[PDB]
């Protein structure tokens, strides 16, 4: 299960601190943190996260967007499979 956390803000420091806090905790988990900064939007794709930690990371993303008053949009990449029955 992957997670795309897109931070969108006004000043660069908002991206810097928010991203660095994500990396800060993410190092404790076996998940690869990737990100792309396109114009004014930082798309952070964390590859390999468990649903229990998904809550903690997603909620701190909210927390970051609150203290920085910036925009945050996170797409949860669900593990899927075209079932038979």
């Amino acid at each position: 299960m992957e997670m795309d956390i897109r931070f969108r803000g006004d000043d660069l420091e908002a991206f810097e601190k928010a991203l660095k806090e994500m990396i800060r905790q993410a190092r404790k988990f076996a998940g690869t943190v990737t990100y792309t900064l396109d114009g004014n939007d930082l798309e952070i794709r964390i590859t390999g996260v468990p649903e229990q930690v998904r809550k903690e990371l997603a909620k701190e993303a909210e927390r970051l967007a609150k203290e920085f008053n910036i925009t945050v949009t996170y797409t949860i990449r669900l593990e899927h499979h075209h079932h038979h029955h």
